[PDB]
């Protein structure tokens, strides 16, 4: 007779699988688009089995399920082809469908039929050609490193970059190789997260590259905990992160990334070992008056004192039997989130934390582990609130008109907290600013206030606080 | 010595904790009230007492010092404090041991201690924080722990939650020949509740108990069949449990008589699995935007129930259940999925009973051969050839009476407005009736919303 399909697209599948690959693909979908297609979830099926495909132009995921995964059968291909159903939907649906057998047909229409048990979903779907193609890399110069070295690496990493779209750069982590050694380095301006990792790579191969943090943090999500090989292939423009039936694509942030290797202190006056737990604990105490700033105190052979103290609120304070104590006596301020958030990712029982006097950085490391290092900057004391000093100071340029006010209104924003340091002509940098300041939002504030001088503190300061 | 009175005890971090979560249940956020703020310590030769209100509910946890045989306080000096309700509730959490000690030090300050850690707060006299309302406390009623949490479980959910008419916000408490009566009434549906109590049959009451004080209630009480000391007097509420009070304000004015809407008739009768039936509604409620959704049920004897769902530019849904039992008219009705899956879920047992009279009469759902529960919710009219082919209907109506000059002018144009999917009436004065709106109008939000428009 004649042919003409009944369908297009015509599988079953196990639910559990089916679900699995969703929820991992529906990471890379982000409900706030500008292309309408990319909120819904690519569907292909081959004679091998199905793959599912979720992006948002910056990152791209593909996971895929052979039809066979055992002496079982996964999935039943009785008509190879594709469809575009919408992501989150999809999502709902397939996680609370009843039994375990799931059949997907697309009828001629392009409306998607979904059934279990004796639930049947109907779904609009849209033609998968019109999906985006997944960026074309080729695997060649590729690294290797374990899942959960990787994994280590990310959380050890991806919690200390900037939030700030003011620098976008500093929003991702920057991943340089060089004499088959990663060096995975991250930092807000107000601290820095290192790591360091030796792989089986070539020592003449070199990169450096700045991968977006939240890129890193959805990968190690997907990603199993084994001792198995990710692949990873660097580009341009693109990183390709390979593993077992999944594909994840992240774009890379244009730039270059600021050198740090000289803003780590080589030489430390003092150094504290303290077991970890105890440590972490005191400083948590500590920040439940944050209503913001803790205060570290330490001599040798005597304990330690970590207090803070709340205006009209309260005060609080506790003492650690320290470890080890040697060096100078000193009492330093600092930021109790960046200290916790570094505290929670080593993994040793003792910590070694090495400073240079109460106004200059800090580190965080294990004790015999070289791998590892952790940075903050402390806050400045003034017995004129408390300020906090950046790593990579933001710059800010100006027209001679409002260049040459700064200079003139200089001694009043001193007294704010508007520390700049006037290095550039018609441009200053930011070398500390107010310690009250919200994360994130630092490069804002101390625009509009210097705005005001050009406009016109005291009552647009308690206004903004 | 002779006037000085500085609190001072020493108490196991756990117990410490419980009292003060459960005190703090009371404690406001945006009172007006500063010291309200605080949670009121009290010290005694007995033990220990934790107070906190908000003007509206008051909790006051009590700690002995020995339960059975164990010592749970030490208390050195007795004595009364103020303290920050928020921060004190933080840093009890953080204790690193088992004992805590506090001690209140100097006027203007009290100071916690366990292990190696001090906190260091400003205490405030307990003299300036408000004393527990005056209760008779002469009658009282006697409600097993579960049956009072299961009582308020079955019931709490289905209050309106609009302040433009308070009186439905709380449930309406009726006691009459030894028979207790919950009823909520919402927007769009109703719970019915009925408790046999054990108290002469002279008695009676009629109360309505606020929905926020009956969840926090319900949430200090423990899991047991221990007995519950209420007192209801013309003004307040009384809960009394071991070691806990629990007071609230009463709602003033006279609660409608929406129990009046329950039926006695009905044309279709099904009985279906609780669970099978609750997974499909609630599969059927999952192609709303979520940005409301309609789910219609088609039931007739000898065949399966049909659930189902339509979303135009998204999909449908369709599912089927076998039922325990079809009985009566064919039906086709429409309903929305929440009401029903709330409904469903406070309903025990493996069965539940839906009763139908109709695609448009409010129907009722129930566990078979039992009374004590009744669910009641107004289905979704459909007219079919409409501009909203989808409408819902009101318990209590909504009432305007605007001046006299903006009301004859809207009511010469009365089907002005009215065509957007709004319907009205006139009674009384220059003033309108709202007996319906569209499905689609936000929940809690309806009165507002047709305000704005008129």
């Amino acid at each position: 007779n004649l042919y003409f399909q009944s369908h297009m697209m015509k599988f079953t599948i196990q639910k559990d699988r089916l679900v699995e690959s969703v929820q991992d693909v529906l990471k890379a979908v982000s409900s706030r688009t500008t292309i309408p297609i990319l909120t819904g979830i690519k569907i292909v099926a081959s004679d091998d089995g199905v793959s599912f495909t979720g992006s948002d132009s910056d990152i791209s995921i593909e996971s895929f399920i052979p039809k066979e995964e055992g002496d079982k059968e996964i999935v039943t291909i009785e008509q190879p082809g594709s469809i575009v159903l919408q992501a989150r939907f999809f999502s709902e649906i397939v996680k609370k469908l009843p039994m375990a057998t799931v059949e997907i047909e697309v009828q001629n229409q392009y409306l998607t039929i979904i059934r279990s048990g004796k639930a049947e979903f109907n779904l609009n779907g849209l033609d998968a050609d019109e999906y985006p193609h997944l960026p074309q890399i080729e695997e060649h110069h590729a690294i290797q490193i374990p899942t959960d070295l990787l994994k280590n690496l990310i959380r050890q990493t991806v919690f200390a970059v900037s939030t700030s779209e003011t620098r976008p750069i500093l929003t991702g982590v920057n991943w340089k190789v060089e004499q088959s050694e990663l060096l995975c380095t991250a930092t807000d301006s107000h601290r820095l997260a290192l790591r360091k990792a030796k792989l089986d790579i070539p020592e003449d191969r070199s990169y450096n590259v700045v991968i977006p943090g939240k890129s890193l943090t959805e990968l190690s999500k997907i990603l199993d905990d084994n001792q198995e090989l990710v692949d990873i292939v660097i580009t341009e423009t693109q990183v390709l992160f390979k593993a077992k039936n999944v594909l994840f694509f992240s774009r890379l942030l244009d730039g270059n990334y600021p050198d740090t290797t000289s803003l780590i202190p080589q030489d430390s006056k003092t150094e504290i070992i303290v077991n970890t737990k105890e440590f972490l604990q005191a400083i948590d105490r500590a920040s439940l008056l944050a209503r913001n700033v803790v205060k570290l105190s330490a001599k040798p052979a005597e304990s330690i004192e970590i207090s803070s103290n709340s205006p009209e609120i309260g005060k609080v304070v506790e003492a650690i039997v320290a470890d080890q104590i040697e060096g100078e006596e000193l009492n330093i301020s600092f930021s109790p989130k960046y200290m916790l958030d570094a505290l929670k990712v080593l993994e040793g029982a003792e910590i070694r934390v090495s400073f240079t006097g109460a106004m200059r950085p800090f580190l965080i490391r294990t004790p015999n582990d070289e791998t590892i290092v952790q940075l903050i900057l402390p806050v400045r004391t003034y017995v004129e609130p408390e300020v906090q000093e950046m790593i990579v100071p933001l710059t800010f340029h100006y027209s001679t008109n409002e260049a040459l006010i700064i200079e003139q209104h200089k001694q009043e924003l001193e007294s704010v907290g508007v520390f700049l340091e006037s290095f550039g002509s018609n441009s200053y940098i930011v070398r500390c600013h107010p310690a009250w300041f919200p994360k994130g939002e630092e490069a804002e504030l101390i625009e509009e206030i210097i705005q005001q001088v050009l406009d016109s503190l005291r009552e647009e300061a308690a206004i903004m606080m």
